[PDB]
């Protein structure tokens, strides 16, 4: 049901093992982990959830942006980028959470399909 | 070698059955019909061209935007997106075109793969 | 030395309105809040600190874009965009946080001046 | 009531000493050129046109990318970024064509307002 893209618009290129964790909020407001992984050789991370255990709520995802830059030698901007969104059940089922990575800027948007 | 995919940035979808119109530059500098199409369920266009026929040069991607917009009852500002480039032995050998689209903007990246 | 600009890829306009929230990490690790205010009709947020009070830190601007959406009666995908950023490391700079809204995508980007 | 302004997605800045092409289709469905310059220390493209000048008409705006990139000594994908837009068709306006450069990505707004 989740998926993730990352893209590199220095090189035109996938974001490859770029590390990328998911948190839920819980209750008391705290970011909890949910799911990790690092981008694959197509810049994406597929697996980090299943229907039954990706209920509704405020998730958190988190795109080690810095890491990424510093490896290729390059000083970028941000720590991280952030992208933080309502699971709804009424909309489609699947969400892609793509995001495009320049050192000092990013894009994401969010592709919900049934 | 040449794959297109649109996105819509109001609505999180892929864009369908835009028109998507391929052009490569003549030695008089004018721009011959090459390829075309319209996006399908999943906002990709596929089959554009084969590697034999995909030779160096530059070439240009219309997007018909404002057809889009228009079908959805929305006034966007552009007349097309227009995505010019030069393809290049050298570099990877496929090309990913790809565009995110609002009503008064539009974002445009090359993911150039091997 | 810092700014805040927002517009509008629906509209074609700036963003008006669109409340900012400035928060800097603390010694124990936890966001504080360090400034906020709202876009005016230029889409523009100034006035949120001055050269003295910025000083170096790990910094997390939340740009409130579904609020913004929600006021404007359209239900959007994100619940805020958040910037976080090292600043003033190297001495002072003036930054300007430009960010760039649609209901289900944003862009933002730093421009980053040596005053 | 023509602006444009480019920044630098790389660097954090404005984009300087970008050329900047406007074009506007005749009646007979070419191309004339319209105005042209360059940005300047700010990003910014300012003194293109005149209210009588920029009558109603299909504006095509050409930002050389490219020229940009490569007198950075940087091998970029694209030729230039072409914005297509109608102009002034309800009367006048006022257009800011703002474009943000990646070597293999852009991005461009228009921010319309009505004077």
């Amino acid at each position: 049901p989740l998926m993730v893209k990352v893209l590199d618009a220095v090189r035109g290129s996938p974001a490859i093992n770029v590390a990328v964790h998911v948190f839920r909020k819980a209750a008391d407001d705290t970011w909890e982990p949910f799911a990790s992984g690092k981008t694959s050789e197509s810049g994406e991370l597929h697996g980090l959830t299943t229907e039954e255990e990706f209920v509704e709520g405020i998730y958190k995802v988190e795109i080690d942006t810095k890491s990424y830059w510093k490896a290729l030698g390059i000083s970028p901007f941000h720590e991280h980028a952030e992208v933080v969104f309502t699971a709804n059940d009424s909309g489609p089922r699947r969400y892609t959470i793509a995001a495009l990575l320049s050192p000092y800027s990013y894009s994401t948007t969010a592709v919900v399909t049934n």
